[PDB]
C-alpha cells in the first residue's frame, strides 16, 4: 500500500527563478504607484542579460533599470566571479501598453466588482492535510532545502554557496481511505553552485550535516536514504550563464510539486485581473478552507473563465473520498462562501498591495500567512 | 455524481505557441546534421522579435535566420496588415555553447546506454479510455477546434481569419469506478484573431455552424451548451504584438489539458538527454501500453532523475482503482517491460529523428502515431 512520490524546487538564483521574481519586482513597483496597472511582465535572462517583454498600463513612472538591478542584487549575483553582477549586467525594456482590443474588453467602463476575467484560463487550488500549513511534504521540504541553503550563503557559514540551487525530494508514503502518510523520505537530491575553491567532499559533507539534517525530521531520515548530492560532480558556472531563464518556467515549483493539478498559467508578472494568478490564490484559498475547516481531508479545486466574463464558467470539487460529504455537497457550500469574480477576489486578498515579489521565490503556498493562507470560515 | 471539467488549447499563432515551433524547428535543424546534437533552445517573442536564448553544442551549420522565418511563414504571419511578418521582423540570437560543467557530468566518455539524465527533475505520463487515442475529451475537443480554424484559414473557407487562436471546453462527466465517462459538452470559448473588416455577428455565426458543429459530435451539444464566441468582442491585434510569448508556457495544453499531473518541465527546444521532455514522453508510452493492454481504464504514471544518474530514482503508478490488479504489481510489470534510462528511451522512441516541430502545436499526445503513442505489448 505504499507508494513514492517526487517533488523539486530552485533557489533564488535559479535563472528561471530570477526571472520570475524580477517580474514581481516590477509589479510591485507599479502597483507602490498605482494600484491598478495593468501588469503583464515577461523577463529573459542570459548571460549578461535581463530583457523585460510584455505589457504594462499604468500612471506610475517606474525606473526599469533600478528595479531589476536591485532585485539581482537583492539575490546575490553581485560580481563577474559568480557568473554575473547586478551592476554591469545588460538590461533591455520591450514593454508597450496593453492592447486597446484586450482593454475595452476586459476592464474600460466596467464597475471594478463585475470586471471581466483579463483571459480565459483553468486554475486548481489543492491543500492535503499531511501537513499543518497544508501542503505536500514533499515540496514543502523541497523549498526548505533551498532556504536553507541561501540562509548558510547570507549569513557566511558556506562562503562557498552561490546562489543557483536545485533540489528534489523523494517520499515514502502510505495510503489512508484517499488521504496520504509521510512515512520516510526515500531519496533526496541537491545540487548547488559553488565556488572554484571548494572541493566534492568538503560540499557533500556539508549539505548532509549542514543543510539536510538541519531541515528534514530525523523521523523521516535513515540508514537507507539515498542522497545525490552535488551528482554532476561540478557547478561552478551557473545562473543565466548556465541556463536560459525564463519568467513562468517553475509553475510547478510554484504551487504543489506535482500534487493536485494545474491549469498552465504562470504567476509573476501579471496583476489581479489575470486570473491565471489570482483565481489559482482563489482556489488555494477555498481549498485550504475546505480541509482547515474540517470538512476533507485533501481536496482539489478547479475553476474556469471566459475573458471578458466576470464570473466562472465552472467549479469543480475533488475530495479524493475524504469527506462524508459528497462533491456536490462541498460545490454547494463553495459557492455560498466565495465570490470567484475577479473584481471581489482582489477585494478579498488585497491583491493590489505590492507583496508579490515576496512570493516569487520558495512556492506561493504554504508560506507567510499570505491572505490565501488565512481560511474562511464556512457557513453551511 | 456528475462534475465539470474545463481545458485548453491554443492555435499555431498564439505567440506561446509560436516560441514552441521555432525552438523546434531550430532542434530538427540541428538533428538534421548532428543526430547528437546538444539543443536547448528557448524562444521569445515580442511585436516584430524573434529572439534565440539557450545552449546548443552540434557539429551542424544552421542558418537561424531562415529556419525561424520558414517556421513562421509556416504559421502564416507573412505581412503587417496581421500584425507579425517573416519578412521583415527582428531576428535576434543568443546562444552560446552547452556549459562545460554540464557536458563534463551529463553525458562526456558515456556510453550512448548509459548516459546520464541531463537534468533532475519528475515527469508525468496519463492515460484515459474515455477516447480511442487515450486522451481526454476535453482537451482532444480543444485541439480540434484549432485546428478547424486553420484548416479553415488556409483553405480560404474564412479569409478573415489570422492564425492567433484560443480555445476552451467545459465536459459534464460521470464517474465509473475511478474512470470517467462523457456525457455532454457544457460550455466552449473560442477567440481568435480576425482582420478589420468581419463584423462580430458574422464571426460567431460561422464559429459556431463551421467550426464547433463540424468539430464536436452532435450527442455532446445540446440546446442548454453555452457558448462563448469572441468574447472580449473584438480582436483584431494578436500574436506577439498583442501579448508576449516565451518557450514553454503553454506545457499543459501540450500534455492533458489539466488531467493526470506535470512535472514542471517543457518540451520544445530540447534533445533526448532533457529528460524533461523524453522521459514525459516514455511516461505517456508506459502509461497508454497499459490502458491499451487491458490492465487498467485509467492510469497515472510518475519518474524522476537526477543530473548525471541514468537510472530513474522514483517510478510510480496510480490507476484511480480501475485495476484489478494492485498499484505495486503494475509497477512490477512496467519494470519487466520498459528500461528508462534516457540512453534507452531515445533509442525504443527514435528520438534523433528531426520530427519535433511537428509536436509543438495541438498537443504532443494523442495524435500522428509518433512512437510513445504506439502501445507496447507487455509480457506478464
Ligand atoms: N554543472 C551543473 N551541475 C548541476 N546542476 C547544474 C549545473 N549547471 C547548471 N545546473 C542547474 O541545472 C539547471 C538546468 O541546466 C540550471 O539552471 C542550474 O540550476
Ligand atoms: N482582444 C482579444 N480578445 C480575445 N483574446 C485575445 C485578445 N487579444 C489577445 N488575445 C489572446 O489572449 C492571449 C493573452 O492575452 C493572447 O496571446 C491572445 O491569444
Ligand atoms: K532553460
Ligand atoms: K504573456
Ligand atoms: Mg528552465
Ligand atoms: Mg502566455
Amino acid at each position: 500500500g505504499t507508494f513514492l512520490f517526487t517533488s523539486e524546487s530552485v533557489g533564488e538564483g535559479h535563472p528561471d527563478k530570477i526571472c520570475d521574481q524580477i517580474s514581481d519586482a516590477v509589479l510591485d513597483a507599479h502597483l507602490q504607484q498605482d494600484p491598478d496597472a495593468k501588469v503583464a511582465c515577461e523577463t529573459v535572462a542570459k548571460t549578461g542579460m535581463i530583457l523585460l517583454a510584455g505589457e504594462i498600463t499604468s500612471r506610475a513612472a517606474v525606473d526599469y533599470q533600478k528595479v531589476v538591478r536591485e532585485a539581482v542584487k537583492h539575490i546575490g549575483y553581485d560580481d563577474s566571479s559568480k557568473g554575473f553582477d547586478y551592476k554591469t549586467c545588460n538590461v533591455l525594456v520591450a514593454l508597450e501598453q496593453q492592447s486597446p482590443d484586450i482593454a475595452q474588453g476586459v476592464h474600460l467602463d466596467r464597475n471594478e466588482e463585475d470586471i471581466g476575467a483579463g483571459d480565459q484560463g483553468l486554475m486548481f487550488g489543492y491543500a492535503t492535510d499531511e501537513t499543518e500549513e497544508c501542503m505536500p511534504l514533499t515540496i514543502v521540504l523541497a523549498h526548505k532545502l533551498n532556504a536553507k541553503l541561501a540562509e548558510l550563503r547570507r549569513n557566511g557559514t558556506l562562503p562557498w554557496l552561490r546562489p543557483d540551487s536545485k533540489t528534489q525530494v523523494t517520499v515514502q508514503y502510505m495510503q489512508d481511505r484517499g488521504a496520504v502518510l509521510p512515512i520516510r523520505v526515500h531519496t533526496i537530491v541537491i545540487s548547488v553552485q559553488h565556488d572554484e575553491e571548494v572541493c566534492l567532499d568538503e560540499m557533500r559533507d556539508a549539505l548532509k550535516e549542514k543543510v539536510i539534517k538541519a531541515v528534514v525530521p530525523a523521523k523521516y531520515l535513515d540508514e537507507d536514504t539515498i542522497y545525490h548530492l552535488q551528482p554532476s560532480g561540478r557547478f561552478v558556472i551557473g545562473g543565466p550563464q548556465g541556463d536560459a531563464g525564463l519568467t513562468g518556467r517553475k509553475i510547478i515549483v510554484d504551487t504543489y510539486g506535482g500534487w493536485g493539478a494545474h491549469g498552465g498559467g504562470a504567476f509573476s508578472g501579471k496583476d489581479y485581473t489575470l486570473v491565471d494568478r489570482s483565481a489559482a490564490y482563489a482556489a488555494r484559498w477555498v481549498a485550504k478552507s475546505l480541509v482547515k475547516g474540517g470538512l476533507c481531508r485533501r481536496v482539489l479545486v478547479q475553476v474556469s473563465y471566459a475573458i471578458g466574463v466576470s464570473h466562472p464558467l465552472s467549479i469543480s470539487i475533488f475530495h479524493y473520498g475524504t469527506s462524508q460529504k459528497s462533491e456536490r455537497e462541498l460545490l454547494e457550500i463553495v459557492k455560498k462562501n466565495f465570490d470567484l469574480r475577479p473584481g471581489v477576489i482582489v477585494r478579498d486578498l488585497d491583491l493590489k498591495k505590492p507583496i508579490y515579489q515576496r512570493t516569487a521565490a520558495y512556492g506561493h503556498f504554504g508560506r507567510d500567512s499570505f491572505p490565501w493562507e488565512v481560511p474562511k470560515k464556512l457557513k453551511y
